[PDB]
């Protein structure tokens, strides 16, 4: 591409990044609007870089193949030289932070439990003690492996049945964890970021409800390759965002609740 | 060359460093208990080192001096190199980034109002408005900084107030802040970290409370002098202890599980 442009990676996760109404006369960065989209916008004002936006190719977050030790996703784009910096809602990790350098976070979450509504269920702790609801977890990402190296008993057991469940528990995207929950009549939780959780939770047909507590206590960063020249200035930036009450700004407009749900 | 003790700098704040009971026989670590002295046994095991507990001589988390462009307290103490690690409840802020690293964070908070029970104040806006109850923060730290730099209309108005109130507003520590809202009747109220003031709240006399949302959002970090090589691994054992879910658990056991206001 052009010289001195950074090749931001990043992933179609509502509301993070999305195509715009009418994205297909459109071109460039301006296919695509969310937190993530302003997000880049400001990170690249305040660090005075070009960039362009692209979607991650393999659609996943990051995963290491247990036996090619190789890395997809947008972390592997990182790893590998595709792309120079990570715009998106990838979660900081132990396993990533070992190979991909992290901002200071820019949201908070923690992982949450999608019910239908109405799903006798309260806790992580009522799910790995019943079989009749089902649940699972998005591929190839930060919660998937939280509970595969989980040694905490009750994640420990929950893991231990959903990697035998069949059919599979676990989804490709998002929205399809989404819609098994609205579809399975309460017989499917799904197990995700309490960030699209409450995002889903406002918006129509108001069908599901995140209950309990978080069964964890993290946040995204933005990534870059290790060694990066980025990571300062971006660092830096995210935490004057961050203190200017910009990151809550964004937050608000993304998460705005027009009412679809109730009054509003 | 030969591995040496690392000099930890910390602050006497309940529960994160507290003296022991018999700590006037006691030398060295095991005179202080708390979050963050199992926290630094925690870490060290993890980094393979040994450490001295050091409470910082002026008591004070950090500023710089707006004249002198000096820093002082625990900030002050990584910066000129008086310790090597500062293992404290302090505070991730972008002044503080510029000349000192942080780890990812072990623990959130944003900046919260302290009451005493029963006083008429729900939110800081609330505060802003009327002028019978005083409020105010600790000096030489990131709340203070926070009201000072707001450009946020309510936050704004709530440090030209505070700046100029007399008799002054601002304590020295924490301590001084909750005994000036047990005392005050109503009349005085504190803006604290959400973390310290959900631990006053769990501490007899069982008399005052948190109100409101938090002000901000952000976290504390561990501290190394810019550059140390002692980062990467304090960093890498602060997520490793969370993922295994041992933050969780010391925040339990020094906020909750000996709590003295019930269940
Ligand atoms: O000070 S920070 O490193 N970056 C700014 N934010 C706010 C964006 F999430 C947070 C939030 C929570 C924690 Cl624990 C720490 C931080
Ligand atoms: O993943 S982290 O950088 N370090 C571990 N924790 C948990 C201890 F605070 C958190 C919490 C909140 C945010 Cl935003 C980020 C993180
Ligand atoms: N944010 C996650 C993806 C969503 C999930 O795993 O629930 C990640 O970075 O892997
Ligand atoms: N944690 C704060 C001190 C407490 C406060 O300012 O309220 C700091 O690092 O400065
Ligand atoms: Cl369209
Ligand atoms: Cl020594
Ligand atoms: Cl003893
Ligand atoms: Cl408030």
């Amino acid at each position: 591409g052009a010289n001195k442009t950074v090749v931001v990676t990043t992933i179609l996760e509502s509301p993070y990044v999305m195509m715009k109404k009418n994205h297909e006369m459109l071109e460039g960065n301006e296919r695509y609007e969310g937190y993530c989209v302003d997000l880049a916008a400001e990170i690249a004002k305040h660090c005075g870089f070009k960039y362009k936006l692209t979607i991650v190719g393999d659609g996943k977050y990051g995963a290491r193949d247990a036996d090619t030790k190789i890395w997809n996703g947008m972390v592997g784009e990182l790893v590998y030289g595709k792309a120079d910096i990570a715009i998106a809602p990838l979660t900081i990790t132990y396993v990533r932070e070992e190979v991909i350098d992290f901002s200071k976070p820019f949201m908070s979450l923690g992982i949450s439990i999608m019910i239908k509504k109405g799903t006798p269920i309260e806790s992580a702790e009522d799910l790995s003690k019943q079989t009749e609801i089902a649940y699972g977890t998005l591929d190839s990402g930060s919660t998937k492996e939280f509970f595969r190296r989980s040694k905490i008993a009750v994640f420990d057991k929950m893991w231990t049945y959903m990697r035998s469940a069949e059919p599979s528990v676990f989804v490709r995207t998002t929205a399809e964890g989404v819609a098994r929950v609205r579809k399975s009549k309460g017989k499917y939780a799904y197990l995700l970021e309490s960030t699209m959780n409450e995002y889903i939770e406002q918006r129509k047909p108001c069908d599901t409800m995140k209950v309990g507590g978080n069964l964890d206590s993290k946040g995204y960063g933005i990534a870059t390759p290790k060694g990066s020249s980025l990571g300062n200035a971006v660092n830096l930036a995210v935490l004057k965002l961050s203190e200017q009450g910009l990151l809550d700004k964004l937050k608000n407009k993304w998460w705005y609740d027009k009412g679809e749900c109730g009054s509003g």
